[PDB]
């Protein structure tokens, strides 16, 4: 699969061409390793991307990521994504699960990159599970191949990033709530995908649009399973006034010392990435929420919540 002569840029027609974003044939000497990568977009204007296609070795490949942004964790090669993604804001816009697969963009959707404003890098993670097909010692050019368009989209993809910030999980405890909540403020979104975040005290994570008092899910899943985007059961709208509402339930059972939120293992993270299309001109390509601002409105919270996936 690794790119030779050809390189990775392929030219679909006039406006649109198919860049592939690989692993530049590496040999992961551990298990679970995290690698990222980089590449600048070929083009300086604005530009959509409107289609991923997954490059990955059925035989090692655990998950994969890519991300849009302009400050890169490296200027290398490749390197270990312990380092970093990107030392600005990653912005995911896509996710590879193994055993999961993925769920196409709608038509007339996009992601806007480049020009003025837009991600000037991509960044590609790759997680190596078992690396037992390894002893080959060759070299690995899995990654995922991106569909860009100059043609304006109609409707524009973005992502609502929910996250849990001063979450305290003292050890042995039963149950931890960590409860995240902001009011919507922008012109309506429509949630079309869903995709959770926890390491391994993660039970159950839940995101609900909260409209007159009346909870809409979103979506519900356990954070164990594979972490695709998953879509969403029936489209949902969320606008001006709503609060957008999420809770992650963990445990500490198993572990002698406090958890809080952080980026290592030994450490948690509540995350919630709802994907969303805006109409064009109401667009807007990303929103987050490390708050609560409405605590007490979580005591009406669906019991599903606090329930693991069987
Ligand atoms: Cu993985
Ligand atoms: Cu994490
Ligand atoms: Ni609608």
């Amino acid at each position: 699969e690794c790119l030779g002569t050809i390189g990775p840029v392929t030219p679909l027609d006039a406006s649109d061409f198919a860049l592939d974003i690989r692993m530049p044939g590496v040999t992961p000497k551990e298990s679970d390793t995290y690698f990222c990568m980089s590449m600048r977009l070929p083009v300086d204007e604005e530009a959509f991307v409107i289609d991923f296609k997954p490059r990955a070795s059925m035989d090692t490949v655990h998950h994969m990521l890519l991300f849009g942004c302009n400050m890169p964790s490296s200027t290398g090669s490749y390197w270990f994504c312990d380092e970093g993604t990107c030392t600005d804001k990653a912005n995911i816009l896509y996710a590879w699960a193994r055993n999961a697969p993925p769920t196409r963009l709608p038509k007339g959707v996009g992601f806007r990159v480049g020009g003025e404003t837009g991600s000037k890098y991509f960044v590609l993670q790759v997680h190596y599970g078992d690396i037992s097909a390894f002893r080959d010692n060759h070299k690995d050019c899995s990654g995922v191949s991106v569909h860009l368009t100059r043609v304006p989209q109609p409707l524009i993809a973005g992502m609502y990033l929910m996250m849990s910030v001063d979450t305290v999980i003292p050890p042995g405890e039963k149950v931890v709530n960590a409860d995240i909540s902001c009011q919507y403020k922008m012109y309506p979104m429509h949630v079309f995908a869903y995709r959770v975040h926890t390491h391994h005290l993660g039970k159950v994570v839940s995101g609900y649009r909260v409209r007159n008092g009346q909870w809409t899910l979103i979506g519900r899943q356990n954070p164990q399973l594979p972490q695709a985007f998953y879509p969403v059961e029936h489209p949902v709208d969320v606008t001006f006034g709503d609060i957008l509402a999420a809770r992650c339930v963990f445990t500490g059972e198993g572990r002698t010392e406090a958890t809080h939120i952080g980026g290592t293992s030994s450490d948690e993270m509540c995350n919630l990435y709802i994907m969303y299309y805006m109409e064009a001109k109401y667009a807007l390509s990303f929103m987050t929420c490390t708050k609560n601002v409405a605590p007490d409105m979580f005591r009406t919270i669906p019991a599903e919540a606090n329930i693991p996936i069987p």
